[PDB]
């Protein structure tokens, strides 16, 4: 119910025409039908149908749902095809690393990020996740032509984080006319409504944007509600989502339970265009000089918690860890992060950030090859693909189709990538380890270890062929500065970075940054392993699948049953306190809930000096209370954390 | 409680500066301020302050709860001050013709329209009332783009009026996405929500834009329900006024009880662009080639009633009509009208029309002047004001500021203007003319034709001087056929129009246009008259004010008592039925909903071929029908009306 030979799929795809109209409507590139056409005996021999029998019944339904091209509602592209489309439209002339990785994507080992697999080697090629958009000017023009912008990204794949500290707060005077300014709310709201008006893609999820604001920006109270399901209903924007972008100087005057001051920026200019001490220097003289409404800081505080949990947001992104370890701290000051709070890039009026990813599929390095029966892990295949997806990314960022041309420029200069990870659990489970053990803890930091080294030598290569990025020179980068320098740490030294370092101050990287491990929604469940680094929320998930894990284990013990069966159902999933089963599967199989939030933060921090960007570190509290959030919020703080909270999960 | 030598007040506004800011917030011009000093003792002994005097008690309370310039909150501009600074703003340094306007507006022969009098002699000099706006593509991109104009217009003084025939109507097809349309209303929606986040001028009252839409659009059938108070929410948009924008086509599919064809601009391209048989020509070429949805004419006929009967819209503005007899024809195809369906000036992507507006005080102009005690009207001082009052609207346009680049393009191309009047009503009582008497449809006639004839004359000369307008060579007016001729009519003749189109064929006129009669809601409530052309809604209005001329009457025949007020009341404010009152008083002081809707359209009818332009006219159903609706619309249609109707107003 598929034509088979790839060639004759490409065909008709690029042969299509929309009936209803007339209109031809290819749905391949010209670019890459050509590449096609001109290698079709090697391309349709190379592909390997067997491969189709990777994907779960779940994993292959979300393939067949909205990811494989369809004709006039007909599901025409095999799963293979699907690969090997966007291997060329990654690769384009160059057929041998096409062919690469289709053999490797085919094999699960890692996979691209949603707008890639949807739109390579089509016409439109917008293969880009992350957009971080620059509110242009505390003007109605400024605020329409960003609002123009937004729609305009909008139109195609890909979320955006949209920073608005600049924009004057309620009441705030206006030259010209009597009439005094409205808010962030009031704004807020036309943004929500374009986000509600301009499909993404062209299906049903509403636009969704996720919006910066510094805590001391006078609107604060009611940004932060956003979400609330009750109140009014005027004061809300509901499809949008509150984010802080925190400054330390903030954390401090809560712990010391101390005063915080709501300022107008334009009472008080320049507060988000500066960091670290030059911003408490700024923002204690605005103080000193009455520009602003003075508050009890653990007020405002008491109400940033409130709403996380009702709301799970807003999410909390610490401004000056995000600037102190940025590559990027060259540039500017970087102002916002991005929809799922992993992007950390420079954003201005004139560059809107982007970002393309990637996601290694950790449990394929898994290798129980030596003799016996222990497993190892394969970090040197895990250094090799993990290079690979480097020239991949790079690759797209080339090919990409950009929306606007302020993401165009912002690309080009920069050339920031972005690589993360799926199946972090089910590593940890196939290989034994409870997600709290010091083995795991061991794990985590060497994988990640080894994706930073691997990523940043397959970029040096880069750099090598191509040049360095346009911004190269003056970044921490060019001085020897690598991530973990800037937390002022030594690497865990399984790879040699003093002769990469070398290398990089001889010759740069291709790339500004390269890691930013991302929430893998889709793309987790399309290869079958659980959410990038979280650990499992249930064993049980939902038509209901047992942790086949966990389930396996339950039948070598001769005690899966009935009981056993409908105990998972009571108990939502969890193994804990269940009278037959040992302590090793309750350590093994513990879910998110029931371990402790401590270690969450402190395996984030622990992968997080490795990683460029930030990491989208969600957050889940079983018996949710004002102290313990506090204590999650600056325990996170603390370490030094740049995204201290994506959502607040919670029940 | 308020400084009395002009240019001392002068001083004060000029010299303003906001203390919560301590910011200069000047209220007057530089080279206004300048003009007030360097001729301080003429224009301060030129003020006549027993000419405050004028203005009844709710007179001047509009005036001074939004005209009167305050500072800090406390008003400090006395109304003849007002008047004063407005004629400079008109004026600059011609301190003459300066001097002539202030007398005459002081006493209350003419008054400009509010922008001009609150802005006039102000910084941000933006006097103009009126925008008609192009959707500029059928684009996200010429979406966001005319909704960033609309934002600018809004941000000061003047309402809109925005045509949407291009856009894609729901479900049609779009190239790059599998996606599908989703009509206007989604987009009225976006249009909506900035209408209410841009303040108008920096106050209360929110944005308010007109739509105006061609009943063969796809969408028509929710476009004009966007205003009723219930079915859902989402599909309504409440704080726009939907138009149609009818082609006599429809209007005779209606009629012969035939057949009507919804397209969707993409599948039938070039509808809005052309008129009359052109367009029907081009229109049942579509239907045959089955490019619609063909339903029973009559069905949309019916629904466009049922909306007109609850909410008073959507308003009807004869496309046809407006399109043959335009001076502007030359320009290409009008597809608007405005917010109050008075303004018929071309518009185009790059071309957003403009006007400006005063309105003549028609009751000022009798004469009970010869001997003893009959009244006469001074038409000769009619046509003399209409001149000052054209020469008045002419500088604005130059001294004016516009909001977009696309307004100022418009304006100074067709120096389009825009005439009207207050305190018909008046006149006719003042004159003992009962509304619907062959006396009173001769006097509209003549009051008609002589402004239409004056400011011709008076654009004339002013052609002489400057030039005729960018555009007068292939108009009509240059052909020698004025509004009239294209009526297939002959001027009433009480003016010299041979004379007239000899020396505008010769030298041309300085505006392309010079005639709208406009709502004066808030200018007539001012001069102390009753609301343009209509005839008065009740005798008792509202604290509750028995009409005078009505009263004076009650009390000379010794018959106003206690019965005769509290009747009023009960009546509201209609005296037919009422057992002690002359049938001379009965016949004179009719309520609106008391003449017949066949007198108003005749009457209307009658002075439209003295007007370049439209007219607003409202109309008034006691006991409202289908039918009666029906018969009101179909009347003024075959008289050739460009605007059949403007409010439904009803009970
Ligand atoms: N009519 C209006 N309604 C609502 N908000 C407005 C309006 N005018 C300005 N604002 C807000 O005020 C701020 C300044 O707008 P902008 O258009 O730059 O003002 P301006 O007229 O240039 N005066 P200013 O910026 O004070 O010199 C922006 O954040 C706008 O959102
Ligand atoms: N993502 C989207 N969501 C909602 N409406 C859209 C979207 N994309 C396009 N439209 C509507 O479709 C029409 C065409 O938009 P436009 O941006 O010109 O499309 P395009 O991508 O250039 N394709 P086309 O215009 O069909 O050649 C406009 O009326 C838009 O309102
Ligand atoms: O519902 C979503 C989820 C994600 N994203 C964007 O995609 C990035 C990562 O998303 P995720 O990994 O969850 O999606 P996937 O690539 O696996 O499909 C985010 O930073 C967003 O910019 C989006 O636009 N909508
Ligand atoms: O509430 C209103 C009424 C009018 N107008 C504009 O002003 C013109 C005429 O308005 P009107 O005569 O009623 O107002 P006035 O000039 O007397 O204050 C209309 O065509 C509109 O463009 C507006 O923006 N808001
Ligand atoms: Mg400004
Ligand atoms: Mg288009």
């Amino acid at each position: 119910q598929t034509t088979k030979q790839f060639s004759k799929v490409v065909e008709d795809l690029y042969r299509y025409v929309n009936a209803a109209t007339g209109k031809p409507a290819p749905m391949i590139s010209d670019d890459v039908y050509n590449i096609v056409m001109e290698n079709k005996d090697k391309l349709n021999s190379a592909i390997v149908y067997d491969r189709d029998f990777q994907y779960s019944y779940f994993g292959f339904k979300t393939l067949e749902r909205s990811y494989l091209l369809r004709i006039n509602g007909q599901v025409a592209e095999r799963p293979q095809h699907l690969i090997m489309r966007v291997a060329l439209g990654i690769h384009g002339r160059d057929i041998e690393a096409a062919l690469e990785t289709y053999n490797l994507m085919s094999l699960k080992y890692f996979t691209h990020a949603s707008p890639t697999l949807f739109n390579a080697g089509t016409p439109k090629p917008q293969m880009s996740s992350c957009f971080l958009v620059a509110m242009k000017e505390d003007s109605i023009e400024g605020i329409y032509d960003t609002l123009k912008e937004c729609a305009l990204i909008s139109k195609t794949a890909g979320g955006i984080g949209l920073h608005i500290h600049n924009i004057r707060s309620t009441g705030s005077y206006i030259a010209g006319t009597n009439g005094t300014s409205n808010g962030l709310i009031p704004m807020i709201r036309v943004f929500n409504n374009t986000a509600r008006y301009v499909d993404q893609g062209g299906n049903k999820r509403p636009g969704a944007f996720a919006l910066y604001l510094e805590p001391w920006h006078a609107d604060i109270f009611d940004f932060i509600d956003i979400r609330k399901n009750h109140g009014k209903e005027e004061i809300r924007a509901r499809d949008l989502f509150p984010a802080l972008w925190i400054p330390d100087l903030f954390m401090k005057r809560v712990e010391e339970n101390g005063t915080w001051t709501l300022f107008s920026p334009t009472s008080a200019p320049g507060l988000s265009d500066c960091y670290g001490d030059e911003f408490e220097a700024l923002y204690t003289r605005y103080e000193k000089e009455g520009r602003g409404k003075t508050i009890k800081a653990q007020k405002l505080w008491y109400s940033i918690l409130e709403a996380q949990t009702e709301t799970g947001t807003p999410f909390v992104v610490y401004k000056d860890a995000c600037n102190r370890k940025s590559n990027q701290k060259n540039l500017g000051v970087i102002k916002s992060s991005n929809l799922c709070c992993e992007i950390v890039e420079y954003s201005a009026p004139d560059e809107t950030a982007v970002c393309n990813l990637a996601s290694v599929a950790l449990p394929a390095f898994i290798e129980t090859s030596e003799d016996g029966k222990t497993s190892t892990y394969n970090f040197k295949k895990l250094h090799e693909i993990a290079k690979v997806v480097t020239r991949n990314l790079n690759r797209v960022i080339d090919r990409n189709y950009y929306p606007v041309e302020e993401a165009r420029k912002s690309n080009m200069r920069h050339r920031p990538i972005a690589l993360g990870v799926q199946g972090l659990a089910d590593t940890f489970m196939l290989l034994r380890l409870p997600f709290d053990s010091e083995e795991a803890r061991l794990l985590n930091i060497q994988i990640f270890e080894t994706i930073y080294h691997a990523s940043m030598e397959a970029s040096c290569e880069l750099a090598q062929k191509d040049g360095p990025y346009e911004t190269f020179q003056g970044s921490p980068a060019s001085q020897g500065i690598l991530q973990f320098d800037m937390w002022d740490q030594k690497p865990y030294g399984m790879w040699d970075w003093d002769t990469l370092r070398k290398d990089i101050m001889k010759h740069g990287v291709r790339n500004s940054l390269t890691m930013a491990p991302m929430p893998t929604a889709s793309t987790s469940q399309i290869l079958g392993y659980n959410e990038c680094f979280e650990p499992v929320t249930s064993n049980m998930y939902s038509f209901q699948v047992v942790n086949p894990y966990l389930l396996r284990d339950l039948v070598d013990l001769g005690i899966w049953d009935e009981g056993m069966k409908q105990y998972l159902i009571t108990q939502n999933g969890s193994i804990q306190g269940l009278p037959n089963v040992p302590q090793e599967l309750k350590d093994l199989y513990k879910t998110v809930w029931e371990i402790s939030q401590k270690t969450i933060i402190n395996m984030a921090a622990d992968r997080s000096v490795y990683i460029d960007q930030s990491h989208s570190l969600n957050l889940f509290l079983r018996a949710p209370t004002m102290g313990k959030l506090t204590s999650m919020h600056f325990y996170g703080w603390k370490k030094g954390l740049k995204t201290g909270m994506y959502y607040l999960r919670t029940q």
